[PDB]
């Protein structure tokens, strides 16, 4: 009887007398060619969801051939089958421990589904087995800030950052003394640096990776000189300027800045060392900005956002917002104001989220005459907040109009 399979499956290669397979399944269905014929069959006749389904069920006889599953599991994932990709998923690695890309999407599946655990012991063990892996730092990073374990998220950042300090001096020291031995001879010593680019393979740390780190500082909002400080020294570390020490010592925040000029240690150095990049990109220094902002330094911080009227505007309208609202969160608005008039000029900004804040701003500088304006901005585009109608009613109030100030306030609490 089981013949009837062999003759069917090739005389079914065509067309649908494969359907004819369910005849097959009807009498025997533990036969596993059947239904994984099914499921390439379905693969092939277009429809997905019935393959995937002959796929799972066909997985199931051939327990432990993990192989299989995964497949199972990713098609159930292009499927947006998640429960179905993260459960094969989860045997496939429950039989095999050490298969990276199951565990990878498999722990994205838990991210999205919201077991932020269960994802993070499978990024750890992605990170742990694959360091030198960008990808995988930031997304293990970002569980480890979704987990309100910045601290974590940050030393992961720092390892790498002294990984390639490491990396740094090695390769000084070892050209160094080749370069000086050598130099008492006429030959050149034959170094090996394929063990030192090796023995020193560290992730790249370059400027985004300190913009992370950066915003990882900001999102923990707890000793943030401690932050400024090793912003700066990696900063210095990139810039090859490690060398200067005694910025540690500063708070002036001198660096980065023509101020540094009028250092004495500063001005006493080589002209090799200077003429060096001092100049940071902005994305970091309207963070230093904020950092600086939440050490209720309000002069360095601006003296920071200063330079952001030094760029093309456009390139960094992102960064003004966020600028103007960290001022205003600041109880800092005739700052705020500056950072946030200049959104308007692009269409894209006027929003209420510019406008709420903007009139806030103007509110609490007793100029109501002019936080009415983009209060009116602000409900018109686009209605409606509770808050913004009663701010807007308090510069009603203090306008001496109490009178439409209140017909403001229960023409809103109707709707």
């Amino acid at each position: 009887l089981l013949s009837q399979a062999n003759e069917a499956f090739v005389r079914n290669d065509l067309q649908v007398a494969e359907r004819l397979f369910n005849e097959v399944i009807k009498k025997d269905a533990r036969n596993f060619a059947a239904y994984e014929t099914l499921g390439d069959i379905y693969q092939l006749q277009g429809r997905l969801n019935d393959c995937c389904n002959s796929w799972f069920l066909a997985a199931h006889l051939n327990a432990s051939d993990w192989e299989f599953w995964k497949i199972v599991a990713i098609l159930s994932a292009d499927l947006d089958h998640v429960r179905q990709a993260i459960y094969c998923f989860s045997r496939v690695i429950s039989l095999n421990p050490m298969e990276w890309e199951s565990i990878y999407r498999r722990s994205m599946l838990y991210k999205k589904t919201g077991q932020l655990a269960r994802a993070l012991d499978g990024f750890q063990r992605l990170y742990m087995y694959n360091p030198y892996d960008a990808n995988i730092l930031r997304e293990l990073a970002i569980l480890y800030v979704d987990y309100d374990r910045i601290e974590d998220s940050i030393e992961l950042y720092m390892k790498v950052f002294n990984a390639n300090v490491e990396r740094r001096e090695a390769i000084l020291a070892a050209l160094e003394n080749a370069l000086d031995s050598s130099d008492e001879e006429s030959m050149f010593p034959d170094i090996n640096w394929k063990k030192i680019d090796a023995k020193y393979k560290c992730i790249p740390f370059d400027w985004s990776s300190l913009n992370i780190l950066a915003e990882l500082f900001l999102k923990l909002a707890v000793s943030e000189v401690d932050g400024i400080k090793t912003i700066k020294k990696c900063a210095r570390w990139i810039q090859r300027r490690e060398s200067q020490t005694f910025w540690d010592h500063v708070p002036d925040d001198s660096e980065f800045d023509n101020r540094r000029f009028k250092n004495s240690t500063f001005d006493s150095l080589l002209a090799a060392e200077k003429e060096k990049s001092y100049n940071i990109p902005i994305d970091i220094r309207v963070r230093l900005g904020l950092l600086r902002l939440n050490t209720d330094n309000l002069v360095e911080a601006l003296n920071h956002f200063q330079c952001l009227y030094d760029e093309t505007f456009s390139d960094v309208a992102d960064l003004y917002f966020e600028a103007a609202t960290a001022l205003t969160r600041a109880e800092k608005y005739k700052e705020a104001i500056d950072f946030f008039t200049p959104l308007l000029s692009l269409e894209e900004w006027r929003t209420t989220d510019v406008f709420k804040p903007l009139a806030r701003c103007y509110k609490e500088i007793e100029s109501y005459e002019t936080a009415k304006e983009f209060y009116e901005l602000a409900i018109k585009s686009e209605p409606d907040d509770l808050d913004i109608r009663v701010s807007l009613a308090e510069v009603y109030y203090r306008l001496n109009d109490p009178e439409t100030f209140k017909h403001m306030l229960v023409d809103v609490v109707e709707m």
